[PDB]
């Protein structure tokens, strides 16, 4: 009941797709299992590269198809290398790059919790078993990571489990237990660009949106919160043309609705202060002077945003 | 007249193309049919992986080309595996990912009715027949589905039918009846993002578009509905730069024409109220004060929109 | 001098590329020619699928390379199937999807005249000849075609011609006449989306662009046609971010220049009406009141647009 | 010392990449060289299509790898066809489409001088020689070329030269002279779209930008050249969302900097005319009235732009 | 212990990906190592092209898989050519184009320091050794490099090192030292387009943003810095739709936050100058007249930006 080593070198994890929950991973995969002894030219082991491997299968070598369960479609395999020993054992070495799937919650946006995953499990093979799992993360921790999109918690996180397929094949004297390596890697998004060049200027206009109350005439207080409407809208443009499309409202995606509210707030006060009186045109004495009373009723309800 | 099992594991259905009526599906396909008995090494069945399969065809194995009828072009096949038995029967196992076609009505937009489809039918083979059809939906129902683009009605919906090709081949002693499995899967769009960060702020400026009537002077009522025109237009920008291009006006695509109207409404009242009088410059006493009479003539005709 | 049948099933024609004059077509291609008789296992004809075809070429089967003349690069062939008979004749069946070229005049834009084309002609073969040409259009006419980008005139339009290549090979005892099937299919663009959500709102602001004349003061008539300049420009934005790039001015692409004109009209009247007088500041009595005299001098010159 | 014919049919040259200096070319390539005589089935020459060619190489046919020097990566080869004669000579015929490199100066933008290139030279072969070079341009001259992106000067322009590689292989008894065909084709950009729907409206607002001087009050002259700043900026938007990114300022790319200047001109005159006086608030009598003195100081310095 | 020559012709380095830290490189790769002598047809060396190479491996030729360590996935190999000598030695020649990885600091943006890299090291082979490394840069220095995205410091920069893999294979009598060529090439970004059509117009509106202080009334000083807010925001639009997305704030990306500040400066002075007095409405005598006191408090703190 065959024992199989696995070793997986991660080289880079790059470019997350955000709609599709996808991330590209590049590296090396290595499997060792001890086969019945063999004469090797010389008597030091024999090295078989790329083209040649398929030939030794035709001659009758067993090599197990190991599959990435959570890959998307098929991957890109670089250099196949079967290195096989005189004492039998055989070591499969493969460079690869391929797209991978996993759940990704992008709601809490520019402060992002995230985790990357590979799952590897033999394709056609029941009781051949994944022995022990290795994972060598070349990528470096508290490094120059302020040059990378992501920071990595985090060191490689293994787990070799057993998998039961209910609806299965046509031979079940107790035989639906496949051996699956699952490899996890934790990460957080580099909240830089999104704060400085993105959260803040939202604030600055969300801010200056309130100085509509320090306007004099009523006719001025109105027509200014209209080219404040346009300022919000044309800022949600600069959102779309930079930010990654999603199907949930994000953090930022809310701060932008906060905009549209604190201005449709304005319009329902300024257009209140002018017709709540006791004569013709007498703007309400205090209502006009919430000048700095609903910014601390925003930073208030905006600390209800933090709820 | 050959019996064939089919089993189809759906893994994910992802990324709908909206122009093209297209959706990518990833999973496993499995076919079993019982062939004339055979000696297998050992006497437990024999497993043939990937490369090797083509070899056994050249040796004289029958394996039927089964075709996805509604695929777009060709798909991406991962791990071919012929598992064949001593008592004859043969089980074909294949990973796959491929683009698929089907009609999709996107009119009623951000509240979307939708259904996904595969059709599978033998390519060259008349009376060989698809026995019984299985379909195992790994994807999960009322799950964390508010992380996914789509919710799934819905469980797998089968149907094995017979297909008649009129204009056909050059042998017709009654022989144009091909066996087609049709698999259906129902879905609805996750109306989240489109409501909160998209339908609502349309409403809020559609809304505040009416406070042009609570303006005083005639000269102010005009020039304000002009930087209200610009507000609508620059909001249909944020539409294009987020929403999926189509060839029909959608729901949202209408609420945006509603905008252009309730402002070209304004311009044909404000420019009416000033020159319908009995002197020089006397703004019509009641016409000016439909202030909240055509918003409930909008929400009125906008409940004719719901007709 | 070999006779060849052709039959071409169109499944879908989808996604036109507008720069490149390109359109993807998916379907089945079938060729039948009668070859010297042959024993078939059993004595009912023999069916050869995919992999196997190349083998029978190596054994010495003739199968003619037929080429799509106007394809772009190479296409995507799905299921090859050689079905060959006891009485000799052979039937080649292939699924395919591929990009195709043809001239396409996109000038008269959202009211588009268009035609799709395949040309098929034997690649290496002079006097082997295309017998009779068939074309089965699965796609349906006055259907639910308001769900599709295109309406189809129109039924399949054939034509088997002969082609002379001047500068040719190194054997010319009268031998440069290749047999080419040409298949045409007519279409018109679904002028929906472009009318309602696109031509009309252009009109509504082209419209309200004229109510700058029903402004009072001179200082108002100016500064309003400036945030009317911006309204046009920011509307041609919503053009670019939706419409397909081209190298000619279209219909819509003109109505947008019409905009820039009827406002640089305004600026060259309003800035005329103020300095054509007989004193200091006396706005010209009638010139100011072309209020509705150059809209019917626009719809006039705009019915010279229809010239 | 082997003689080789070449003939190159161009079918289309399409889609220039502007950053990358790249253009796709589709067509046929043909090479003829006379080899030692051979018996052909029948005695009319023998035609070898696609698959089969590789076989005759394995049997011992010489076929020289000819390489496109300036291709990008590899190209897409359609139909290989070896047609070989009884008297020896062999004719290679190949369909192809492939990306090509060449220097391209895009500075003088929408009036573009340009030239397309292929370079073809044997890959492993020193003294085998390209005999005479042919080039058949199917594409047509002063045709309906106002439907195409480009006009073609111009007829095919050949040149068969010799190439010396300095640092070279490990056999140099005078042997580093490779035979390279260079084919050139001249072109000009279709300056339509870019004039009418693009250079002109830039002019019309660059124009109306000057009517800020025909404003009355000082307070009006300022605040209007501010929603003129915004008009320029939001027009350089419509530039980015249509025009092809480059790393040099183009023609148009300057006319847009001309905009920003003739408005920061305005601001440094209007804000000069108000504080250059001999009292409190007396706007300079003549300075205010350069009303049409720096448009002919623009069209002046703008005919220094033409320098 | 096998000696191997290497020679690497760079043809072009093009299209940097900015998120992914990636750049495409096209050229030729050549390896020579002297093998045990051999009879060559004729007795001049023997040339083996493309298809044929794999055959000679099957007959028993050693050819070492050399791997680009920092490639992304796999590359695009054009023309394989084994040229092997009578005296033994063998010369491998290959055209290639492939994507490459390396750290890239894009912070100091439009004035960019950068370096391109290939690393080449034998894949399966320990003590076979890379002899001496060559690198021929066809691309030209202080050339017409103002037509190219990049300038090249700089001539090819070699280095042949030894690499130790800690966690390694299952044979360690001192054997984990692989021979790696590292090739470097220096570059700087062509700061043209980004200065003239991009840094300057930012300045010009950053500039004219200050002429809000040479406004008269308080009510004017406010409502003008609001359509100055919109001017900044709609200019950061023209940034997104041209500039390459990154995860750090760049140089330009800061000058844009500088904008938002020097306007939220304005709003926090103009709204200060009006309510810091000693009565009803008396605008502060000097505060109003920092007219040209915080531009030299900007160019001041903006020479703290240069810190």
């Amino acid at each position: 009941p065959v024992d199989v080593s696995v070793s997986i070198f991660i080289n880079k994890i790059y470019g997350v797709n955000t709609l599709e929950q996808t991330y590209k991973v590049d590296g090396y995969i290595v499997a060792q299992w001890t086969g019945k002894p063999r004469k090797t030219p010389g008597d030091k082991p024999l090295i078989v590269e790329n083209t040649q491997i398929e030939r030794w299968i035709n001659n009758g070598l067993w090599v197990p198809a190991l599959e990435f369960i959570n890959v998307v479609g098929s991957p890109d395999t670089g250099n196949k290398r079967l290195m096989l020993f005189p004492d039998g054992r055989v070591i499969y070495n493969a460079r690869f790059l391929g797209s991978f799937s996993n759940d990704m919650d992008f709601r809490l946006f520019p402060f992002d919790r995230q985790q990357f995953v590979l799952e590897l499990e033999p394709f056609s093979y029941n009781n051949q078993q994944l022995r022990f799992s290795d994972i060598q993360v070349y990528t470096e921790n508290i490094d120059n990571e302020e040059i990378d999109e992501w920071w990595i918690r985090g060191k490689a996180s293994t787990h070799i489990s057993d998998i039961r397929y209910d609806h299965l094949s046509s031979v079940q004297p107790n035989q639906n237990e496949f051996s699956r390596i699952t490899v996890r890697i934790d990460a957080v998004r580099n909240p830089s660009y999104y704060l400085w060049s993105f959260i803040l200027p939202l604030g600055l206009i969300i801010a200056a949106s309130w100085s509509v109350f320090w306007l004099e005439s009523f006719s001025e207080r109105l027509q200014t919160s209209f080219t404040l409407m346009a300022t919000v809208v044309a800022y949600a443009l600069y959102t779309s043309n930079i930010l990654p499309r999603l199907p949930y409202t994000t953090v930022i995606d809310q701060m932008i609705i906060a905009g549209y509210g604190s201005i449709f707030a304005a319009i329902l006060l300024i257009i209140f202060a002018h017709h709540r009186q006791a004569n013709g045109v007498e703007d309400d004495l205090l209502i006009q002077r919430c000048r700095l009373a609903f910014p601390l009723g925003f930073l208030a309800i905006g600390c209800v945003l933090v709820i």
